[PDB]
């Protein structure tokens, strides 16, 4: 199947924060955008057609959510991921840090210690800090191979008071799919220290060839229990702008204290695009999944050729899951405020700072391959006059 | 200018919460609807081609707020209440009681005392205990005219220590428009007391002939240091199922307070449609909302003439605003339970309980009027079929 996601789309007059927001970030918005993780792709035309009958209704009161929504995302998370649930597990949010950010006022009191592994998504680390709990940052090992791990010894040093970890699986932005042992092991030192796990699994169904997603919660019992976990058709789908993510929550008394917080701040209905997007995204949106994945692999590996032949100090190691790579330009000898400053004012590039997602970011920039190709080409060469 | 409003738009395809969700709150579905406060009505139509043209983009991500967003707002306030304030005073809010409920988290601590006037929106008081604040409830004073007023010695006699002041203007359920005496009056209490008002003023684009709304914090310099208000194209345009509304505060520091309590929940940017509907519902959906206002007041008119020559133990007073109809059966000598009981069973008609606004809402049912006549003839005649 084939969806032409070489054709460009500008999206200028599309209310698109990544093409709009520049000018707070960088000083100017006369940018080309390769950050804010979002798509330059049309959505699928499945989702496109959902819209299209939704919105020839004419009336767009207060939705209601069928049972058909709730089994579109039970059959997905089981065709998709091996993983069977309950639609009775299922809370909807507007977004996975909204549930996030729910869950830390209502699991934890104020000043508790909740664990993150950075460098990692920011919202990660604010979310624990608005919420006035103590972050405790156990940093991934950066392997003198190149590739990040766990670092477990650090966790077990870090974890004693600890209420709350929060996992990044698939791990943005270093791009790791952890394999079922390497959770069991993370899930093993949080069973013992009695620490619950929120795992942000928004990033499942944008997995690399030789690689699969597991949801911590999949992998057994126990870990079910001690896990809940946020998933969307969002990143999967390029439907952030509507607003859809959903948490599983096996244990009825997690799911008690979240469903009495969203009525606290009356959010619980999706709005009526999203319920429809949702639904069809996950019934008939396979297609253009697989077609997308391999369209992403392909300029995965031709933006790590381009770098190594035409940018040979970078260095870039192949992302397993993500549309993001995780690009090192230390070699450059640059300041992270010299390498920002050149990439903007000099390569005229919107690239996401490394030092934004904390330890281990210095160094480092993330750019979105979710783009045409020749969207791609343009950046690369873009960095390459930036660096030169 | 006409825009059909006759026509008959069955909502049974539509995921409408007004059609599908009667079984929980009535033990079944198949009821004439007339209780929750959305329309049987098209949205306009610039509000409906501002939807196809954002559709057509064919790219659903994140949402950028463009500056005309916010200036279609201030422009409407102006123009409709004669009330300017400044962009830079709202927030957005994806509904009106998410910002009540964040602004009652930031403006108070637990059990403080919150003021509210029932019979009242019900979630007026469960947003207050599911917060862990105290709610004292000043009942409105019932008239023997059958209208009613503000109880001001009872909001007096309960002033002390109360931290907030909620306030519906228009006052759903008893429909009555404030006028700017009755606001000054409540306005100068509360100030008196160092007590905040914060002003619901979702209904404010829907009043009647020779009534005019007045929002509190329009009337003097010192109400608005005093008052924060709510707003939303939601209830005027029937988009409650696109989520959009905002809040104006004309002190800064409120401003802030509210700004950082939507950062911690991460709730920030319009979806993509509710953005561009609610530019277009104020830029351009004036002639419609004019043409719907002659249209629901002959609706208001046809059933109280309706329920005076064929219920006449019924009791009706005119709305000043809002599309609500409050009506007193206390004269059928029936409980709140067997009045019920009767219209479900007997009516197969869903209004609104009266009870379920608290004090004062014995006896009373509230009915939807914002639909056509057909259908409003059909609820009529079911209603005096089960009370017959
Ligand atoms: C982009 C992203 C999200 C998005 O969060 P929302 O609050 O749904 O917008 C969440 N988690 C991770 C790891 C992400 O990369
Ligand atoms: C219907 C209604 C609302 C709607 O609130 P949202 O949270 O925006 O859906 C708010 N206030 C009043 C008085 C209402 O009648
Ligand atoms: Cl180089
Ligand atoms: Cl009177
Ligand atoms: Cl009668």
């Amino acid at each position: 199947m084939n969806y032409n996601f070489n054709e460009i789309v500008d999206r200028s007059n599309n209310f698109s924060s990544k093409w709009s927001e520049m000018e707070k970030k960088y000083g100017t918005n006369d940018l080309l955008p390769m950050w804010v993780a979002d798509m330059d792709f049309k959505a699928a035309p499945c989702i496109i057609d959902s819209l299209k009958n939704r919105l020839e209704q004419e009336i767009y009161g207060y939705t209601t959510r069928p049972d058909s929504y709730n089994e579109s995302i039970v059959n997905w998370l089981y065709r998709r991921h091996n993983w069977k649930i309950k639609s009775e597990w299922l809370i909807y949010s507007p977004g996975v840090i909204p549930a996030i950010s729910l869950l830390i006022n209502e699991l934890t009191k104020a000043n508790d210690k909740i664990m993150i592994q950075e460098p990692v998504y920011s919202p990660f680390n604010s979310v624990v800090k608005n919420n006035n709990r103590e972050l405790i940052i156990s940093p991934l090992q950066k392997l003198e191979n190149g590739n990040y791990i766990m670092d477990y010894e650090d966790i077990e040093n870090k974890i004693k008071d600890v209420k709350l970890f929060i996992l990044c699986n698939p791990h943005n932005p270093v791009g790791r799919v952890w394999t079922k042992d390497e959770l069991k092991k993370l899930g093993d030192i949080c069973l013992k220290h009695n620490v619950k796990i929120i795992s942000d699994e928004i990033h499942s169904d944008i997995i690399l060839k030789k690689h699969k997603h597991i949801p911590m919660a999949s992998i057994s019992k126990e870990f079910e229990k001690n896990t809940i976990t946020c998933m969307a058709p969002t990143k999967t789908f390029n439907i952030a702008g509507l607003q859809s993510s959903y948490v599983v929550l096996p244990d009825e008394k997690d799911y008690k204290l979240l469903d009495d917080a969203f009525t606290r701040i009356d959010i619980k209905r999706n709005n009526c695009f999203s319920l429809v997007a949702t639904e069809a995204s996950y019934n008939n949106g396979e297609s253009w999944l697989e077609s997308f994945l391999e369209y992403l692999e392909s300029n995965i590996d031709f933006a790590i050729k381009y770098i190594n032949e035409n940018m040979p100090k970078l260095k870039v190691r192949k992302p397993e899951g993500t549309y993001l790579l995780w690009v090192d330009f230390s070699a450059l000898g640059l300041s992270d405020e010299e390498l920002e400053s050149i990439l903007v004012q000099k390569g005229k590039v919107a690239l996401n700072q490394g030092n934004s997602f904390g330890i281990g970011g210095s160094g480092y920039q993330r750019i979105n391959l979710a783009c045409p190709r020749s969207m791609l080409e343009e950046a690369l060469i873009r960095i390459k006059n930036a660096i030169n």
